[PDB]
């Protein structure tokens, strides 16, 4: 049971942070970048590694300590951080056409972002059961041809950075009823990517009861992916980049009973 | 019926909460999900596609809490597509964009539908071809003439069974359908781009404009889902649809009637 | 005409339901939906196109109840493309979209118009090629000059037959249609992908800012229609337009005049 | 200076409506509403382009109903381009989508821009490049210097003669224009599909955020428009501008002013 | 500062009107608007961009009626690119669309961006590689680190200085400038189209939440711009940035605020 909201100045508080990508970091001046995606020559044969296979960013943000008072996550503003620098063109890219500037940044990409009272919840969803997921993930385990669309087997928290594969899980709809979650798939072999900034858009996070998600253990859990596209090198080597997200969270002490 | 007075206190409301998965072909033990690969006939007379080509309307009829005179009227939907990263997999035996690329994506015509209502679906057969042999095994629009190419008042179904009525064949009869409330959108284009978005945040209210939503006859609901999300292309360069499942969630009050 | 009070009561009311079917040119007795594969002119001068490769503007002129002053007014509409899905039939005859792909699907310039009044719809001529001779059985703008390419007010005309008034010659006259609500978008593009919505919980209202509707002289009830959704591509390349039936549902109510 | 009461009574109302014709290049007597093909100069410095290949502003002066003070304050705009389904056109001596197929529809750059105001739109010169050398019977930013290619405001005029004023080199000048209205949208890229949406139904309201419209100084409206639709490509592979006419309906009231 | 009450009267209102010019690199004197063409590294070790190939950040600082505690608010803006209508020029030296066919126009990555303050916009570094060698004459990320290239908050700048700060390198802070309001839009894509709105009818409020605008120090109003419109492609195949003029007009009201 949620009971009154408290006032003064004392009760508000303000969780400003940058969740940076976990795209696979393929060596040691490749952050932010996937390895190149390379082809398995069959379903059966799909393995990819670990440095090719972005994943989930998450950060748990400890509050200040309560204590029944429970932080309550009022609003939010979120941005793409970097989103210009998708502008070198000048950088090993495979040029457009001859003599022109390099591609950019473009296909596939997946924005999403979630602010949770607990960490988010997984459902895994697989587009082949018979990949071979690599050492260093969390994945789906005991896959079926059913997992492929729905085996209700596949269910976990986002509890760990750099571990849970952006293919293989998505926000669980069953589940999340203390979170707060948003994304969008922009799929397609060259889709320009469209980005937008401002100080000025705030998100509300109340639901329908004027109640937004409640913060256990005095811990705010904030998620991320911002798969922005793959870049190509000149070889025409293709792999994912993705940019930091800046969570800004206003929250507020919410009594609470039983 | 006349409808009267909503029943109120603890007992008076219900939920349903499910999962549709999609009947895209599932041309063998490891394909659930996808089609066959398409093939094309040399002309619209031997047009003649197997089963396992074709996507078909998923359906669920969820029995209700017995009631009986009270009916359960749908008031509220929640609903998303599940599994939208899965189409993030460009490494597993695709075409390549081009030389030394990642795999194609999942893309061209997609067909996202969902509807609830208090008894089944009610179909309008409308055919691109009226020459089309459909298979058996499948419910299709039968005596087809040319006039079915674009309006054959014969055509009319009920969407009362799963793996059965093709996708390309049947519409929702917009001339029916008073007690179910339906959505979707075709995107067509050889390679359109997938935009899929997720929250949990959406509702969609499903009362009319005199403010009654569909009511369940024998105490059933009915879900029905669409989501073809494009075509998969492999290596060879053949081309599958793939579709993928979708969460409901409805909530439900028991409404009086006579 | 003075528009003074709205009738009231259970008789004060009615509503028309049908369909428009598509007149895309039907070329033989197995394409009704479909024109003729387009040909092109080899200059200006020599643009020739038959009557079976010319869309035209779909129209019905319903009777009502006959009232005679009182007038029926159109208040409200909910609309339709009826058959959307079969756009997803790429396994009949279509070219393919590479080697071993799947057929391309209808697309490229798609016009979704319709309109609703107490009156035929007003006309106004415009021609893209003057010099193009219309085929016989067809109404088009008569005595072209030049100017008929921008605009020449000698081209007025009803949509007053059905099977007759060629698409690409006639507009909606803005000058005129008073007693009409229409609407309509041209999406040009040599490819582009069509976008088409279903969903039997949307209404357009009908009246003015006056909060007066169409008045049906006679008292009958004039839609209009088209649906040109793209061109199909047959295996050869050559390709052809293909429409669509359109659903109305229009409610009405009687109206004092004087 | 002063803006006081707006009059009322039936006499205190009058409305104007008209179509402007567009004024794309008529590089012959059978070319009324498109540009001569278009050619590309070596360099900058030897861009010189042919009077016929440029199109203009079209603008329109409207006397209206003699006043004296009062004034006509233009409240309200309904506008619509005038034969969107010429532009369905595709078998005149256009080029083929590939072997076999239609010809291609206008398409890329487009300019669609309107206004009202109580006197001349004002104007600001703007160059792409300043060596560009404006040909006989234009008029054109004078005394340009690479500043020109910026910002150079030396450039100002009026659009006040028709066939004059090229599109490319003038935009409305946003730091005068109190007494217009205007709207304008350039949409660019190669290819760019043109969307044409046409009804009866939409209205602009004119009213500033005081309230108050353009003030008709010497009882003249003056309208303005530009409706580059995109280029046409005949069977040669040269393209051309083809543009549409534009209506205009503006209702005005009479203002006292001091 | 608390915030007090809005001044009223004749005298408490004024209005600042300017216009930005881009800042795209300017290779020669012909092509003031223009980037340098663009060329490519072979290695991400190698990438060494020349000064006029860099497109930068565009601010002017703007004197308001000196006051005095009361300040300037800045309520609401006025903007739009100027001069769009000149990328209808496809007939001076472009590669051709196809064989005959006209010139390609702009098109391909923009950038567009506006903000209006009370004080310098705040910055933020990020690096699409950190390897990169930025040139001499403009202000980028110093130490870099591969962190550079998803978040180093060493990399902390204002935008202080015309034709200085890259585009490419820096982005608005959002964990500062709360004295401001920013606004763009990157639309990538190697051949997107613009789309470009021009219209003396839309204002921006400028207010926040609790009814503040930015509130202008020193009694100065800082604007700030970017329009890279696209590449503009020559009859080579080679292409260079395009970028165009921005107007802005601001409405400020006399504010009282203490200590």
């Amino acid at each position: 049971e949620v009971l009154e909201v408290k006032t003064g100045v004392d009760s508000i508080t303000e969780v400003e942070c940058f969740l940076t990508p976990e795209m696979g970091d393929p060596d040691e001046h490749l952050r932010g970048f996937s390895k190149s995606i390379s082809i398995s020559d069959t379903f059966e044969s799909d393995s990819p590694n670990r440095d090719m296979l972005p994943c989930y960013s998450v950060a748990r943000i400890p509050l200040p300590n309560l204590n029944i008072l429970m932080w309550e996550a009022v609003t939010l503003k979120t941005e793409v951080i970097g989103v210009t620098s998708l502008m070198n063109v000048h950088s090993n890219g495979q040029a457009t056409h001859d003599n022109g500037a390099g591609k950019p940044v473009q296909g596939t990409s997946f924005h999403f972002f979630s602010v949770g009272g607990e960490a988010l919840e997984l459902q895994g969803v697989l587009f082949n059961y018979r990949t071979k997921y690599p050492d260093g993930t969390i994945f789906p385990k005991n896959a079926t041809v059913q997992s492929q669309v729905m085996n209700t087997e596949h269910k976990a928290y986002l509890d760990k950075n750099k571990a849970y594969p952006v293919e293989c899980w998505v926000p669980d709809p069953t589940r999340n009823e203390n979170t707060r979650y948003f994304g969008t798939l922009t799929g397609g072999e060259q889709v320009p990517p469209v980005l937008h900034i401002t100080n000025t858009a705030t998100t509300v996070l109340l639901d329908e009861f004027g109640v937004g998600p409640l913060c256990k253990g005095d811990n705010l859990y904030l998620s991320a992916v911002d798969v922005c596209g793959m870049f190509t090198n000149r070889s025409g080597s293709q792999q994912w980049r993705g940019l930091s997200r800046y969570f800004k969270v206003q929250l507020r002490k919410r009594r609470v009973k039983n």
